[PDB]
């Protein structure tokens, strides 16, 4: 039925994750074919029961049968890599944590206390929580890291990063963004600031344990704010790009890059901030209204189509 | 993306169990359209962020919007009623329990000793631990209940229930498969065999504490078992239809009722039955075999098609 396989939606992503966060996924290396029987007899996987999940991923189209045996198709290669942003997706994406925080949605949805889903279920609000959890801040660092990587040659090809001098990213968590820039942009300063208990340390890279609800540091002619302003209300939101004002001169300028609410996409995202954060997606129209607010003014808009989302790249200036 | 949305796919499961669970989905009675706003000012539920869920309800075709308002589709009317075969479904299908057994699933393929992913996450095989907690039992007992009423008309209406005089339901659950049929074949002998710390009371019901698994009882020319089979492996199914052998004459028959392996219907829920239970889907083919080993024969088969799966009724007699 419809409704039927709609309501067992969990099935799919329970079906994956047990494929991948074994690391059977990875016996499925550059696109080979794998004979199951082999597999049970190297791995000590049980053959039946694992042939019965197969059949199930072939139907999902994350594997292909051919002479009674299973290769991953071409775009779920990635599954073969443990390293992939798909594999730390499904690896965070269904942990208990995750799914004891979906479970206080719905009461959630009750409460005007600003206490998030996680924080119900969890104790602290979810960069808190982060601190005391080890499986949880590193495959969430991972992931962050890894769509870093991702979106960095197609920010270097729009924007001009070699007219600047001092770069600083704000929550710019592993400092991926600007590693990988500093490789392709050359002889400038670079700056990341986010919540470090120990600071990560890299060749010529200035990691700032700060907080960006207090203040942003003076002294950068490039900010950039990648993938925080979805973890934060409206209110937060202005108080950060509040903050950056208060830091910035005329010369200076922000890159708010983000993920967009495009309607043509799933808002499945846009619910998951609301559970995780008490955070939501917006448009290019409601982040530039954010950014009016705290006294910055677009100079130039940019639309980034990445895999997973659509991005908005927006340079902002003091008023 | 494909690939991202099908790893999020846990997320519309958990949008429709926060609609359901919460009880908010009842306000969306006899298919009238709900002001979120009045519902919101109503309810208490919080206005904007329950919007957010609606707009992702009406994306899975589960609502419908016009006039800035919103009404459950025709498929998904059923969600109104919290008694509704989908409301159980959705309730049990995401719980602490299922997800914490989905999470052992992976871990479960590399054991051979027989303990379920379920058991591995908590401690006990399912119908062990269901003894020791009411959300889990009720829930399951509910559902299956629900299911039973569902497909009675279309049992009474394939075979003639007239013919015999004492029938015996093994494995019955509540009883309400056989409490229907008593409603409309009369004046015979109905007795339920379940696993049952205190026996239901019910108008001229047998209800009977019993293991199929040790023996069924002598003594009634029609025996059920229905929807018993996926719960087991391939030597305990031998066992359970040994036992029925044992307590069968010539001129008793066994109505082997379970839904059924056709090749164009899901794999999701044979997954979920080697979760719950080391259990799995069968195809009438490799029902018989099993009936055949215990020393059955098939008199009749008549395949019944229901809303959620495909079922096998099956005419079972001693060789
Ligand atoms: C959604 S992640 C984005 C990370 C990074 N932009 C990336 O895409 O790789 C948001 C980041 O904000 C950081 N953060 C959260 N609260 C913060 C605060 N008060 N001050 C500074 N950083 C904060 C988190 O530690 C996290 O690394
Ligand atoms: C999948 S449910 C089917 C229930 C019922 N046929 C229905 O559809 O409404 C299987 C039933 O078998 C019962 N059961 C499990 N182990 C049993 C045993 N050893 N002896 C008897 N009944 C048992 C469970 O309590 C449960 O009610
Ligand atoms: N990164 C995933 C979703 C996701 C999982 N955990 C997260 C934590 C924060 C932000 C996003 C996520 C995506 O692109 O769809
Ligand atoms: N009854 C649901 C699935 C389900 C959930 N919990 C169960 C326990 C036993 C058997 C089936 C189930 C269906 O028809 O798809």
């Amino acid at each position: 039925s419809m409704l039927t396989e709609l309501i067992a939606s969990n099935r799919r992503s329970a079906a994956i994750h047990a494929f991948v966060d074994t690391g059977l996924s990875t016996h499925f290396k550059d696109g080979i074919y794998v004979d199951i029987s082999e597999l049970s007899r190297k791995s000590g996987v049980n053959y039946a029961r694992f042939s019965r999940l197969c059949d199930f991923l072939v139907e999902m189209g994350v594997l292909v049968s051919n002479d009674n045996k299973f290769r991953l198709s071409d775009e779920c290669h990635v599954f073969a890599n443990p390293e992939s942003f798909e594999s730390f997706m499904i690896k965070l994406e269904i942990c208990s944590h995750y799914s004891n925080a979906w479970l206080m949605y719905g009461k959630s949805l009750f409460e005007d206390d600003g206490k998030s889903a996680f924080e119900m279920a969890h104790g602290r609000p979810f960069f808190e929580y982060l601190d005391g959890n080890k499986f949880l801040k590193s495959n969430f660092d991972a992931l962050m890291t890894r769509v870093s990587n991702l979106i960095v040659e197609k920010l270097l090809g729009i924007y001009d990063f070699n007219q600047h001098n001092r770069i600083l990213d704000v929550g710019g968590g592993e400092g991926e963004l600007l590693v990988r820039i500093s490789e392709k942009v050359k002889g400038k300063h670079y700056a990341v600031l986010d919540r470090y208990s120990e600071l990560p340390v890299s060749d010529n890279i200035d990691f700032i344990n700060g907080n960006f609800l207090n203040s942003i540091p003076s002294g950068y002619d490039l900010y950039i704010l990648k993938n925080v302003l979805h973890n934060w209300s409206d209110s937060d939101s202005i108080l950060i790009l509040e903050n950056f004002r208060k830091a910035m001169d005329k010369n200076s300028s922000l890159l708010l890059i983000n993920m967009v609410k495009e309607p043509e996409f799933s808002r499945s995202f846009d619910i998951l901030m609301d559970v995780l954060f008490l955070g939501k997606e917006r448009s290019f129209t409601e982040f530039e209204y954010l950014a009016n607010q705290a006294g910055l003014v677009v100079q130039e808009t940019k639309v980034i189509d990445q895999s997973y989302s659509p991005y908005s790249f927006i340079k902002l200036q003091i008023k």
